DNA sequence: GTCGG
DNA sequence: GCTGATGCGC
DNA sequence: CCGACGGCGCATCAGC
């Protein structure tokens, strides 16, 4: 909008880190200068204003005084040309090929998804379910569909055990009006520090899950699509989680990151430490005492003495 | 790439 | 056969 | 200057 070529520009960079150079931290640092100038409610008129925002430094300053002069950068215009660079960034598009995947593919000449239906020898199952939905995997799915699709888990995971418990969280459970997937945390009393396998077998049995892409004992992660033109495939996530590490769990898996940030900074400076699993108090000297009890996320909230955040507020 | 000890 | 490392997604 | 930057759960690879 306001600084959208920048934004744009640093996504593409990050891109190109994450999956050409596969510098996961050059990475993760173009997407939070990117994030921060998203948010910078003025339009930025030199990198020296830019720098001043925290996750901007001088290299970013310096290519944001390139793009406002030149309206470009001549290195991600020499990349964006590369045949070999771009062919690498696009293989990642696939879910289950990372950078390591589409290096090798491009090595033996396999750049396009043309390439990979006539090469599917050569892709583990992962790769080749990523193929198949490649278009379905990169849509939004709107909240109207998420709802739909809670109904159906909610109500086959209470068919198989009533004693279950089912937080669908993610972008969701903040009230987003899309997500990117469903990410489902269950747990039952009889699980703390075949459960999963009877959900999974349910959402089958009944064609709400379509595929798998990998399960364990505490980790499903597959496909899914809504009962019917057919929706599109959709990606779900269940994890089965210890009832005494739930709450945590949810909270953990709700967000925001900046959100679980913040919560984090209070509980530290109030002799408390939270991760995704437990809360702990935190000794004199700074040694994390026994998981304390967690009935509730609000639980969690109450001993470090914040104000119930709804999940509505949190983003 | 940016931050901070 | 096994154990541990690596790739991957989130 | 230089190390942290999230790290778990599963599939598959590398080595024994
Ligand atoms: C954006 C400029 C780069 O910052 P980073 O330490 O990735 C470098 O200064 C120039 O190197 P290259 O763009 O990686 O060749
Ligand atoms: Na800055
Ligand atoms: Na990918
Ligand atoms: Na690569
Ligand atoms: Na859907």
């Amino acid at each position: 909008t306001l600084n959208g070529g920048i934004t744009d520009m640093l996504t593409e960079l990050a891109n190109f880190e994450k999956n050409v150079s596969q510098a996961i931290h050059k990475y993760n640092a173009y997407r939070k200068a990117a994030s921060v100038i998203a948010k910078y409610p003025h339009k930025i008129k030199s990198g020296a204003e830019a720098k001043k925002l925290p996750g901007v430094g001088t290299k970013i300053a310096e290519k944001i005084d390139e793009f406002l002069a030149t309206g470009k950068l001549r290195k991600l215009e020499k990349i964006r040309q590369d045949d070999t660079s771009s062919s690498i960034n696009f293989l990642t598009r696939v879910s289950g090929i990372g950078p390591s995947a589409a290096r090798k593919f491009v090595d033996e000449g396999i750049k396009t998804l043309e390439d990979l239906r006539k090469n599917e020898d050569k892709l583990n199952h992962h790769q080749r379910i990523g193929l198949k939905y490649f278009g379905d995997f990169e849509k939004r799915i709107p909240r109207e569909e998420m709802l739909q699709m809670q109904d159906i888990v909610l109500n086959e995971v209470k068919k198989v055990d009533s004693e279950y418990i089912a937080t669908v969280c993610g972008s969701f459970r903040r009230g987003a009006e899309s997500s990117g997937d469903m990410d489902v945390l269950l747990t039952h009393p009889s699980f703390t520090s075949k459960l999963l396998h009877q959900v999974v077998e349910q959402l089958q049995k009944v064609h709400f899950i379509t595929d798998t892409l990998s399960k364990g004992e505490t980790k499903f992660m597959g496909v899914c699509q809504l009962p019917s033109k057919e929706y599109p495939h959709r990606r779900i996530d269940i994890r089965l989680i210890p009832k005494d590490q739930y709450y945590c769990g949810v909270l953990y898996f709700t967000g925001s990151d900046i959100f679980n940030k913040n919560m984090r900074a209070h509980a530290l400076e109030k002799g408390f430490t939270i991760n995704e699993y437990t809360i702990r108090p935190l000794g004199v000297t700074g040694v994390a005492g026994e998981p304390l009890p967690v009935d509730s996320e609000k639980d969690i909230f109450d001993y470090i003495q914040w104000k119930y955040r709804e999940p509505k507020d949190r983003s």
